[PDB]
């Protein structure tokens, strides 16, 4: 009973979280996951500022009201060569990664590891934070509040 959460650097408080290495987070689960990090889904404005500080990914993820990919460098296999905060317009499906926003993070790039999940609640799941440099932090708990998500 195990969940891996792959996390990025923070940029103006905004970071990306991927569950189990694949698109697998619903919009309800995304809000609960950010809440476990003492964070919220970013607004578009928060995401644009993060982009301006160096944030880019190649993965769709939730922000408050849209699903996006922040892009700095044009890449043909990431958001169809677009730059800026690329907004997903048309999709059949409902599960993506998430972005999260932590107001307590540093104002610019913070590429230190994440070593806690401060607002997880009691539960039976082994939750492992995996950083890009491989650094791991594990704890037993739960973050999902909606039964539809388990
Ligand atoms: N960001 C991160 C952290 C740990 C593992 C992985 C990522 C990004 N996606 C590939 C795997």
């Amino acid at each position: 009973n195990q969940i891996d959460l792959n996390v990025t650097c923070r940029y103006a408080g905004v970071f990306h979280v991927e569950k189990n290495g694949r698109y697998s987070i619903s919009r309800t689960e995304a809000a609960d996951l950010c809440q476990a990090f003492n964070s919220t889904l970013p607004t578009m404005d928060q995401m644009k500022l993060a982009l301006s500080k160096g944030f880019e990914t190649c993965r769709y993820g939730f922000i408050e009201g849209n699903v996006v990919i922040p892009r700095i460098h044009p890449n043909a296999i990431c958001a169809a060569n677009h730059t800026g905060v690329y907004i997903l317009v048309t999709s059949n499906t409902s599960h993506y990664d998430t972005y999260c926003f932590n107001a307590s993070a540093p104002p610019e790039e913070d590429c230190t590891s994440v070593t806690d999940l401060p607002n997880s609640f009691d539960g039976p799941v082994t939750i492992t934070i995996v950083n890009r440099d491989g650094t791991r932090y594990s704890k037993k708990g739960e973050y999902r509040t909606h039964q539809e998500d388990i």
